[PDB]
DNA sequence: CCGACAGCGCATCAGC
DNA sequence: GCTGATGCGC
DNA sequence: GTCGG
């Protein structure tokens, strides 16, 4: 964290963007901008050294250099002081509440904890959930704990069916020492691009983690995407873990790699991936990797038989999974 | 100078 | 209900 | 806010 303070600021300054101006190319730019300054193995001496770096620019630049100056950025502290821009903040910061509902809550008075906890019937499912775990969904997951989620996950799906296969994606995946969360890629042969020969494969899933008490709360369930809350069990007279975050997506067997690659992540280093394979004529998504005709038009699907693969057809050297926090 | 910015699942909504 | 735009998050 | 055509 050679450049923390650096970093910080623009991550501040994105979050600023996009829950506030509601300006979501500033705050990717921000964000952007943030990531390749992380990687720079220099401690950045100005603005003109950062504004070297892909995705930094002028105004970053001179912004990077009032804060090597002085430690502080104007722009924030103002920012900083803004009753209405303080109060969209802490709102959205309530998983469910994005900037258009945060503002909205404002207008209608609603603008604190306090206020929250007693219009909870003005609150849609998702936000009434973001709510009561409010405290829980802003503490780090430990790897070991991500360990122990995992073990349960797997065991409990393989109970269900012994043809499914669960891998935990995202940070942890990536090797990260804390997670924010829980990502679960699932796969069951039954489903794949040609068929599904069996239902309620992901429903199946989640109720078994229901029954054994892993799964707690539901923000948003489909027939491919689970958004919920779990826990790992506690021990007598010990402490209870706090409830976490957890996402579970069902992909088509056969497009494992692809969607292995989308799961992650990170999110940033997808949007970086995606726009090079563009470049190079070709779009991804979690499914598949297809050619763009002269007019626009994904081709079809190119055949993927591994992660590295999809990093071929783009002239990308292949990076672990642990290269890919950007 | 200026168009584009990765891609998509689920919940919610308005219009018909 | 069907459909498509919107909000939100992964 | 930044970048490539
Ligand atoms: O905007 C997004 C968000 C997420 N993703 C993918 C990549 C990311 O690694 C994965 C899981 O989403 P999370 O929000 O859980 N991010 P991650 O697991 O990397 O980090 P964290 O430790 O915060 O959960 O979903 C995208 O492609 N685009
Ligand atoms: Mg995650
Ligand atoms: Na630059
Ligand atoms: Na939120
Ligand atoms: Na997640």
């Amino acid at each position: 964290t050679l450049n923390g303070g650096i970093t910080d600021m623009l991550t501040e300054l994105a979050n600023f963007e996009k829950n506030v101006s509601q300006a979501i190319h500033k705050y990717n730019a921000y964000r952007k901008a943030a990531s390749v300054i992380a990687k720079y193995p220099h401690k950045i001496k100005s603005g003109a050294e950062a504004k070297k770096l892909p995705g930094v620019g002028t105004k970053i630049a001179e912004k990077i250099d009032e804060f090597l100056a002085t430690g502080k950025l104007r722009k924030l502290e103002k920012i900083r002081q803004d009753d209405t821009s303080s109060s969209i903040n802490f709102l959205t910061r309530v998983s469910g509440i994005g900037p258009s509902a945060a503002r909205k809550f404002v207008d209608e008075g609603i603008k604190t904890l306090e206020d929250l906890r007693k219009n909870e019937d003005k609150l849609n499912h998702h936000q009434r959930i973001g709510l009561k775990y409010f405290g829980d969904f802003e503490k780090r997951i430990p790897r070991e704990e991500m360990l122990q989620m995992q073990d349960i996950v797997l065991n409990e799906v393989k109970k269900v069916d012994s043809e499914y296969i669960a891998t935990v994606c995202g940070s942890f995946r990536r090797g990260a020492e804390s997670s924010g969360d829980m990502d679960v890629l699932l796969t069951h042969p039954s489903f794949t691009s040609e068929s599904t020969k069996q239902p309620k494969l992901l429903h199946q899933v989640v109720e078994q983690l229901q029954k054994v008490h892993f799964i707690t709360d539901t923000l948003s369930k489909g027939e491919t995407k689970f958004m919920g809350v779990c826990q790992l069990p506690s021990k007598n007279d010990e402490k209870e873990y706090p409830h976490r975050r957890i996402d579970i997506r069902l992909i088509p067997k056969d497009q494992y790699y692809c969607g292995v690659l989308y799961f992650t992540g990170s999110d940033i280093f997808n949007k970086n991936m995606r726009a090079h394979a563009l470049e190079k004529g070709f779009t991804i998504n979690e499914y598949t990797i297809r050619p763009l005709g002269v007019t626009g038009v994904a081709g079809e699907p190119l055949p993927v038989d591994s992660e590295k693969d999809i990093f071929d057809y783009i002239q990308w050297k292949y990076r672990e999974p642990k290269d890919r926090s950007e």
